[PDB]
């Protein structure tokens, strides 16, 4: 995945606090609805 602030590549909600999905709360449909909307 890539990252949701280094705006690298090789990320994951390991390397980062999450990928660009999110960027803490990283659950597997939220973002759509809170961090995406
Ligand atoms: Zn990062
Ligand atoms: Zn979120």
């Amino acid at each position: 995945q890539t990252c949701y602030n280094c705006g690298k590549p090789g990320h994951l909600s390991s390397q980062c606090r999450a990928p660009k999905v999110c960027f803490k709360c990283k659950q597997p449909g939220h973002f759509s609805k809170q961090c995406r909307s």
